[PDB]
């Protein structure tokens, strides 16, 4: 039986609450996607079904836009993939928004495939879109989206009676706007873009009481507090290295709503999250819109070169609890990680674990993968009881937030069990 359930909420629309009284690490509802797709950085680097990176992809003969790790990733995905290739073959070389190629893919699941276990609880059709609070700037987006989707999907579809009963392409893709779950790695790389919407009827708060994350394409969600029969269930949207000012605009123009959480209230971390000198943070933070986006397409050398600019630059330098300078740092180690850079990787991987542990309180994924990545690198490096320090603490944390059913949970007890061997010879 469940130990959630939808409900009204008095001023947040519907919501998900608890059943039963739940524990830090009880597993609350897992699914697969409702739809999914690859997103644009990630194209041709990660298999198109099961999102793994591999160094070789085999790409659909057909279109040349889908690729695969495998011949079983290949077959399993043409059901999902065969309406799609038809349209993506049709446009070369036009590739579409990720957001018009999901909605594809939400379309032609909806009617062709059986009703989706991902629609359990809540539907695409009961989806919030919030379409009296869209801007008009808002609007005009959407519209154009309407037109890229009429234009990429011709092929396939031609009129109403090829969607679904009375479905609306500009609510709808105000609903993927408000409802999309970006997919992230083992690693925590951003690699696709999906719709679980069951899942979506979970709040936000700034301060979680849940936390959802990803195993492949599939979703797990659990409690990351103790949590009482009847109390509401959320998760945080957003990334936590962020001000209040950057989470009130992105709940704003993304989730038309204003968050009062105590957090936003108080400016919460705020002001250690802007410390150093603001002109450097602010020409820090301009850098990262472009190391992010090198970052998003697995440009490692592109990410390293730029990071150690400003790590190790001439001029003058920011604290590591500067979030602009923490991100910059966590850049720089997962570059180094993936260009087998092991010793550089653990000198930028170490000064953020005491940033992670002030900016991710309790038990947050993010923060268990870092502790764990630096634990890898420790242990590699043979530092044996500083390396089983971090990964019994990674285990502490990815134990509540990532739990048995997820796999690398059986990744961190090997090495656990290989540390705790060394420590022992
Ligand atoms: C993923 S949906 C969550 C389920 C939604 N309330 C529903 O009725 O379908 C996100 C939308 O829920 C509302 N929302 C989520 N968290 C909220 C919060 N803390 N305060 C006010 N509205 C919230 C906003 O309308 C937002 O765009
Ligand atoms: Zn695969
Ligand atoms: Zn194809
Ligand atoms: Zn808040």
């Amino acid at each position: 039986p469940l130990k959630v359930e939808k409900f009204a909420t008095a001023n947040r629309g519907n919501g998900l609450r608890a059943v039963t009284p739940l524990r830090p690490g009880e597993l609350l509802f897992r699914s697969d996607p409702l739809a999914y797709t690859v997103c644009k950085g990630s194209r041709g680097v990660v298999c198109d079904r099961c999102l793994l990176g591999k160094e070789k992809l085999m790409r659909c003969s057909q279109c040349r836009v889908a690729k695969y790790c495998s011949a079983k990733c290949q077959k399993k995905a043409w059901p999902d993939h065969k309406r799609e290739c038809k349209c993506l073959k049709s446009c070369k070389p036009r590739y579409p928004p990720d957001s018009v190629r999901l909605l594809g893919r939400v379309v032609f699941k909806l009617m062709d495939g059986a009703p989706s276990e991902s629609e359990k609880l809540y539907s695409f059709y009961d989806l919030e879109s919030n379409i009296n609070k869209l801007t008009e700037d808002r609007k005009e987006g959407l519209r154009q989206l309407v037109m890229t989707f009429q234009h990429f999907m011709r092929e396939e579809i031609q009129d109403a009676s090829q969607l679904p009963p009375a479905f609306d392409l500009f609510e709808a893709f105000a609903k993927v706007i408000c409802n999309s779950f970006t997919i992230c790695n083992a690693e925590m790389q951003e690699v696709g873009v999906g719709l679980y919407p069951s899942i979506s009827l979970l709040n936000h708060s700034c301060d979680p009481n849940c936390s959802i994350v990803f195993n492949g394409p599939h979703l797990l969600l659990r409690a990351v507090r103790d949590i009482e029969v009847g109390e509401e269930l959320t998760i945080c949207y957003l990334d936590m290295l962020m001000t209040s000012e950057e989470r009130r605009k992105q709940l704003r123009d993304q989730y038309c709503f204003e968050c009062d959480c105590f957090r936003c209230q108080t400016q919460d971390k705020d002001a250690d999250m802007l410390t150093g000198d603001e002109q450097v943070w602010k020409e820090v933070q301009e850098s990262l819109k472009k190391i992010e986006e090198l970052k998003a397409h697995w440009k490692w050398e592109q990410v390293l070169a730029m990071c150690q600019a400003i790590i190790s630059s001439n001029s003058e330098r920011l604290p590591d609890i500067n979030i602009y300078q923490l991100k910059v740092l966590d850049c720089a180690m997962d570059a180094c990680i993936n260009l087998g850079l092991l010793e550089e990787a653990l000198f930028y991987g170490t000064r953020t674990m005491e940033p992670y542990r002030i900016f991710f309180p309790g038990s947050h994924p993010v923060r268990g993968v870092q502790v764990m990545k630096v634990g890898k690198l420790q242990l590699h490096q043979g530092m044996f009881p500083q390396a089983m320090k971090n990964l019994r603490l990674a285990f502490d944390i990815m134990r509540v937030t990532h739990g048995r059913e997820h796999s690398l949970i059986e990744d961190l007890i090997l090495l656990l069990e290989e540390c705790d061997a060394n420590i022992r010879a």
